[PDB]
């Protein structure tokens, strides 16, 4: 299959999300509506369950609406079983619509519907080459009392309908109780709860077996991506191992939410979509757009720095998700704002690189603030709008153009409100403009592209008063006016010689798993692809065409690795790097080390003898390691995924900046358990 194939579940690079609020999209099925006091059929009131449903999902599948917009994928609320209760906050109903307050991670949520629904849901999708991505909230059950178990379900969880344990008398430990997050450090964050949430003990055995095969359970349901709610507040060393688990059974793209505010670039967040084991929501991304489109607090200048600093910080930014909005944050319409800043910032994110997400209701021009006024019900199915057609324009060039999926990103001309910018993979070439000045046009000369001469249509039509773009050779462009709020689209397509690889997919597992290698240029006839310096061939290449490659990893030493592909002549591709092969299956285990004093800025990290340890390697020690929630100063602890069942050593280690202090005396040793998790507890030898 092509790269582009809607069977692809390890590249969505070449499509683009839809992210439908189950409840809130079409109601297709009235029958499995809630009722009474949890119920509001006119959607009036934004807390309660309004009715939409999977049927109405697969409606809207079937009528075209979505396949006419040119969407090819969709990410529904998590579909999982939700409490049932109607909490009231300040005399106000709130309900489980949103799908965020699981009870059950092994039954569905019926108001959404039934497992039947479910794989309907899942072929209907896919008879319309439609990728189905479910959000995935593992990092909490639901509202919670500790002292008044009678409020809402008590954070209860349930094992397909045997319950674990609730918030309450949790003898068992399934939760935390460390209080409450203020999100005044990243620890704080991850082991109290967020808000009232019961917060899930991942460090628990059961619970972590459990989450697993809940997960295991959706993946035989067919998904082909999951978004992962909350993971800056869950551990990242256990994440690590989900992902593991995932990867090493059935991979699927997965993307992590986590928050990033205006301005804020965080080196943190880099490590983690680095070496996690998933992508992250562009966060980072959507609040530049906002501020350049929307809300002018910065300037192109801005967006060029965002996409320049974040190409280089991303060591996959081609698997980050990019979005405009969301059902956290105020809808990027404003109902008194111009349409064109709406229609500006989608024509540039579905042209830029990531995987671009479009929240529903986008494209009708739903304005709303703060949750839920930004959940309310789509107004319309209308194909008339201008935005719908934006996206019905621009959202198949990232499946007929490798450029816009794999690019890289270079800016051709700049000014404080215009932007000019290449993308370019193989003999692919899309050029775009925008000038976010609404009132002003700007006069474009001097304007070099890696365009073939002569003249391109904008493939917006005018659309957004775009031009028609005149090359001579050389690639330089005549003169032109760039219209006043112009955005204007002009690409090049054309057969690549040379093999070039524009995406893998997964990025992290265990010998044996197969990877896909997408790109052009591969030939039709198998190759060789290397792992580093090792070359596989023949058999373990499982499958092999133009645009992709599907390979088994081959069984060498944990590690990171580049991955490089070879045509059937010999001629090599371009290196894709930062491939993680497991040292094997995995398991989460918390390290801890007592006394090891630090002066301020210092921290404690985690070495040991295999490469989920960083294989002895200072630079590349786990941590820094926590010491204020679970276990204070001067003692520290972290959850890690380590290789299952192996005998690892290992060593604590002190450092600032690169500057580093080794543990004295001999490694610590341990065996790592087979499942579930493990506290391993030594103290600092001096
Ligand atoms: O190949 C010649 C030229 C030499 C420069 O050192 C190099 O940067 C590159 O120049 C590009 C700029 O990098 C582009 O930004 C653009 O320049 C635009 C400005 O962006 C715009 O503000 C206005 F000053 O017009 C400039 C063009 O005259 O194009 C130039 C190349 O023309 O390459
Ligand atoms: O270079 C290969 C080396 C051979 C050893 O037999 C094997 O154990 C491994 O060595 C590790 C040590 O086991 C680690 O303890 C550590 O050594 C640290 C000391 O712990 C520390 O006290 C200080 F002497 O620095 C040493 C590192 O320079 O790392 C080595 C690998 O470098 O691998
Ligand atoms: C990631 O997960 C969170 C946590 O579930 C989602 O938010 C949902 O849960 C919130 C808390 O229950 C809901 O917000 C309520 O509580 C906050 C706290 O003050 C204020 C709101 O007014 C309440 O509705 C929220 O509505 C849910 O969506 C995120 O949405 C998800 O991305
Ligand atoms: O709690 C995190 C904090 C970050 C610092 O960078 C790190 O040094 C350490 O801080 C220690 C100091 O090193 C120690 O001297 C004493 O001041 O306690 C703090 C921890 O509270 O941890
Ligand atoms: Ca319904
Ligand atoms: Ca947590």
């Amino acid at each position: 299959a092509p790269d582009t194939s809607v069977s692809n579940k390890q590249n969505f690079s070449t499509d683009v999300i839809y992210q439908i609020f189950t409840d809130r999209f079409s109601d297709g099925n009235p029958a499995n509506n809630p009722t009474g006091a949890a119920f509001d059929g006119t959607c009036t009131n934004l807390r309660l369950y309004c009715g939409g449903d999977w049927q109405g999902i697969i409606n809207k599948i079937n009528d075209g609406y979505l396949t006419g917009m040119g969407v090819t994928a969709i990410w529904i609320s998590q579909p999982v079983e939700n409490i049932y209760s109607i909490i009231n906050y300040s005399g106000v109903n709130n309900t489980a619509y949103h799908g965020y307050w699981a009870r059950d991670f092994k039954k569905t949520n019926p108001a959404y519907g039934t497992i039947a629904d479910f794989q309907n849901l899942i072929a209907a999708a896919h008879a319309k080459n439609i990728k189905v991505i479910i959000d995935f909230a593992p990092n909490h059950t639901s509202p919670a009392s500790s002292d008044q178990p009678s409020f809402a379900e008590n954070g209860r969880l349930y094992d397909n309908g045997t319950l674990l344990g609730g918030y309450t008398n949790d003898t068992q430990n399934l939760f935390h109780h460390n209080g409450g997050t203020d999100f005044s450090t990243t620890e704080n964050g991850i082991y109290k709860n967020l808000y009232d949430l019961a917060d899930l003990n991942h460090n628990n055995s059961t619970v972590d077996v459990y989450l697993k095969d809940a997960i295991k359970m959706w993946l035989d349901l067919g998904i082909d991506g999951i978004r992962m709610d909350a993971v800056k507040h869950m551990p990242f060393g256990w994440q690590k191992s989900f992902m593991a688990a995932v990867n090493n059974y059935k991979p699927v793209f997965t993307f992590g939410q986590w928050f990033l505010g205006v301005n804020e670039v965080s080196p943190e967040n880099h490590k983690f979509a680095n070496e996690s084991g998933m992508s992250l929501l562009d966060f980072r991304f959507a609040q530049k757009v906002r501020q350049v489109f929307r809300d002018n607090t910065d300037n192109m200048y801005g967006l060029k720095a965002m996409l320049e600093g974040s190409a280089a910080d991303y060591a996959q930014v081609d698997d980050q998700v990019t979005f405009i909005d969301n059902h956290d944050m105020e809808r990027f319409h404003a109902s008194n704002a111009n349409r064109r800043k709406l229609e500006q910032a989608l024509a540039f994110t579905l042209t830029s690189r990531g995987v671009p997400a479009i929240y529903y209701g986008t494209e009708q021009y739903m304005s709303g603030g703060t949750d839920p006024d930004n959940r309310a019900r789509i107004p319309s199915f209308s194909t008339s709008t201008t935005a719908y057609q934006v996206i019905q324009k621009l959202a198949p060039l990232r499946k007929s153009n490798p450029a816009i999926a794999y690019g890289s990103t270079q800016e051709r001309w700049i000014n404080n409100d215009v932007l000019i910018y290449e993308r370019k993979f193989g003999s692919n070439v899309a050029v775009v403009a925008v000038n976010r000045n609404l009132n002003a046009p700007a006069s474009i000369s001097g304007l070099v592209t890696s365009l073939p001469q002569g003249s391109y249509n904008d493939v917006l039509g005018g659309l957004l008063n775009g031009n028609t773009l005149s090359v001579g050779s050389g690639g330089a462009a005549s003169n032109f006016t760039l219209a006043a709020g112009g955005t204007a689209v002009w690409q090049y397509t054309a057969a690549t010689a040379t093999p070039t690889i524009g995406h893998v997919g997964p990025m992290m597992a265990k010998p044996g798993v197969t990877i896909t290698i997408d790109g052009r240029g591969f030939g039709s006839s198998k190759g060789t692809v290397y792992f580093g310096t090792t070359a596989v061939s023949g058999a373990d290449i499982t499958s092999w065409e133009d645009t992709q490659i599907k390979v088994k990893i081959p069984a060498v030493a944990g590690g990171n690795y580049n991955i490089k592909v070879a045509n059937a002549a010999g001629t090599a591709s371009n290196v894709y790097d930062n491939f993680e092969v497991l040292s094997g299956d995995q398991v989460s285990v918390r390290f801890v080390v007592n006394n090891a004093t630090t002066a301020l800025g210092q921290n404690v990290y985690l070495t040991g003898s295999v490469s989920e340890l960083g294989n002895w390697d200072p630079a590349k020690a786990i941590g820094p390691m926590y010491n204020q929630v679970v276990y204070q100063y001067p003692n520290w602890y972290y959850d890690v995924s380590v290789p299952a069942g192996k005998t690892i050593e290992f060593k604590f280690l002190k450092k600032q900046g690169s500057t580093v202090t080794w543990e004295g005396g001999s490694n610590h040793t341990f065996t790592a358990p087979s499942s579930g998790t493990a506290t391993i507890n030594v103290n600092w030898q001096p």
